[PDB]
C-alpha cells in the first residue's frame, strides 16, 4: 500500500437509491454517518467483482487517495467489509457536465442554484476555468487524464465543476468512443493526431483534449463531428480539419480552442496560460451578439 486509504465502516453507509449503472458497477445515492464533523450525502460506487482481477479497486482507491485537489472531484474512502466493494466519493448534485450542459442547452425540455434555458458568458468561461484549473493541478503531478470531456466532469451546487467520474462513461456514453477490436474503446473525437496516429499519449494531448472539452462547452454538451461516423471523423482530426466554431462562442474563446488545436504538440499552449486566459476572460466577458 502506497497510501493509507480510509476505510468506512459498513453501518456509517445507507444507501438511499441507484444513481447510474456500469459494467463494472453501479453509482448509489447514500447517506453516510460521522465523515467531517453529521449525517451527510454521499456517491457511493459499488462493484461487480473477476474479483481477483477486479482489485485494482485497490490501486484506484490509493491513486485517488493521493490525489486530491480542489476542482477534483473529493474522494473519502472505501468500504471492503464485504460483499460488494464499495468506494466512497463527494455528491454532485447536477451530474456529469455533458448532462449538465444538455439540460441547458438551447434543445431541451423542463431549479434554485441556476436559472432554466441558457447559460450566460460568464458561467460557460467560469465552468471552463474551473475543469482547466483541475488540468493545472494534474499536469502538475505529471498525470495524463487521457479521456478529458465533459462526460468525465462533476457539477457540484452553486455550479462548482470539477475532474471526476466513477468509471461508467463507456457504459453511458459508448457513442463518444469508437471500438478497436475488441475490450478497448477510444475516445477518438476528443483526440490530437498524435494520439491517433502515433498512439502518443501526453500533457500536450490532454491540452488538444480540453479544447475539444471547451467546443463541447460552447455547443452546450454537443457531440464533437455529430452527423460523421467514426472513421469520418478520424480522417478529419488526421488531415488538419477543426471543429468550426460554436454559433454561441465568441471569436476569442475560439482562438483559444485553436490554440489547443496546433497539429504539433509543442506549438500548443501549456494549460497554465489557457486557464489564465479563460480565467481574464470570465474577470471581464467579452461582448457577443451572434
Amino acid at each position: 500500500s502506497d497510501a493509507c486509504v480510509h476505510h468506512i465502516k459498513r453501518r456509517d453507509i445507507v444507501l438511499k437509491w441507484e444513481l447510474g449503472e456500469g459494467a463494472f458497477g453501479k453509482v448509489f445515492l447514500a447517506e453516510c454517518h460521522n465523515l467531517l464533523p453529521d449525517k451527510m450525502l454521499v456517491a457511493v460506487k459499488a462493484l461487480k467483482e473477476s474479483e481477483s482481477a477486479r482489485q485494482d479497486f485497490q490501486r484506484e482507491a490509493e491513486l485517488l487517495t493521493m490525489l486530491q485537489h480542489q476542482h477534483i472531484v473529493r474522494f473519502f474512502g472505501v468500504c471492503t467489509e464485504g460483499r460488494p466493494l464499495l468506494m466512497v466519493f463527494e455528491y454532485m448534485r447536477h451530474g456529469d457536465l455533458n448532462r449538465f450542459l444538455r439540460s441547458h442547452g438551447p434543445d431541451a425540455k423542463l431549479g434554485e442554484d441556476v436559472a432554466p434555458g441558457p447559460l450566460g458568458l460568464g458561467q460557460l468561461l467560469a465552468v471552463a476555468s474551473q475543469v482547466a484549473a483541475g488540468m493545472v493541478y494534474l499536469a502538475g503531478l505529471h498525470f495524463v487524464h487521457r479521456d478529458l470531456a465533459t462526460r468525465n466532469c462533476l457539477v457540484g451546487q452553486g455550479l462548482v465543476v470539477k475532474i471526476g467520474d466513477f468509471g461508467m462513461s463507456r457504459d453511458i456514453y459508448s457513442t463518444d468512443y469508437y471500438r478497436v477490436g475488441g475490450r478497448t474503446m477510444l475516445p477518438i473525437r476528443w483526440m490530437p493526431p498524435e494520439s491517433i496516429l502515433y498512439r502518443k499519449f501526453t500533457t500536450e494531448s490532454d491540452v488538444w483534449s480540453f479544447g475539444v472539452v471547451l467546443w463541447e462547452i460552447f455547443t452546450y454538451g454537443k457531440q464533437p463531428w455529430y452527423q460523421l461516423s467514426n472513421t469520418e471523423a478520424i480522417d478529419c482530426i488526421t488531415q488538419g480539419r477543426e471543429l468550426e466554431r460554436p454559433r454561441a462562442c465568441p471569436p476569442e474563446v475560439y482562438a483559444i480552442m485553436r490554440g489547443c488545436w496546433q497539429r504539433e504538440p509543442q506549438q500548443r499552449h501549456s494549460i497554465k496560460d489557457v486557464h489564465a486566459r479563460l480565467q481574464a476572460l470570465a474577470q471581464a466577458p467579452p461582448v457577443y451578439l451572434d
